């Protein structure tokens, strides 16, 4: 049993809810919250901007030190950093950004990072400002992640379309 409440069960291991990932993290304090990161860990907008704002910019300060030491992530890659006030850990995962022309096949590689964690609160990778089709992102998630993933979808309209269209 875990703390997550109000989710619809899609599969054995994948759950979904219409929720603000920031407000969900604040309530649950999950072991792992996933950030929709870019390779520079520049948390300007979308999910990353919202998570970072909720940490009062402490996520960005930590991230800048990580990049200064290690250099940029790979598209499809990840790093584990602090969850600050939101979670124990933040798994920063880089899905391909269609608005930069990145290979959508890298979305499966991105989701494979989730398998290193038994339970996660996450957004749909590569959707939102990254430009991918969220329906596709959900299919790749279900067909790739084997650990228990709780997906937060902010827009009620997209949430309802993801559920209604789910095979
Ligand atoms: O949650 C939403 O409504 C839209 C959304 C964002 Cl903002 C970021 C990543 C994935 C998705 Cl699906």
């Amino acid at each position: 049993v875990n703390s997550f409440s109000g989710y619809l069960k899609l599969t054995d291991n994948v759950y979904i809810k219409n929720a603000d990932i920031v407000e969900e993290a604040k309530k649950v304090k999950p072991t792992v919250v996933v950030n929709a990161a870019n390779v520079y860990l520049k948390h300007g907008g979308g999910v990353a901007g919202a998570l970072n704002k909720a940490t009062n910019n402490a996520m960005q300060v930590e991230s800048d030190d990580y990049i200064a030491t290690n250099g940029p992530l790979k598209v499809g890659g990840s790093c584990v950093l602090s969850g600050h006030n939101l979670a124990k850990h933040c798994l920063h995962v880089v899905g391909p950004n269609v608005n930069k022309g990145e290979d959508i096949q890298l979305l499966k590689s991105a989701y494979e990072n989730f398998n290193q964690h038994e339970v996660l609160l996450a957004p749909l990778l590569s959707a939102g400002i990254f430009g991918a089709d969220p329906i596709h992102s959900l299919r790749v998630c279900v067909d790739t992640v084997r650990t228990n993933v709780y997906l937060a979808v902010f827009d009620k309209n997209l949430y309802d379309k993801l559920v209604s269209s789910f095979l």
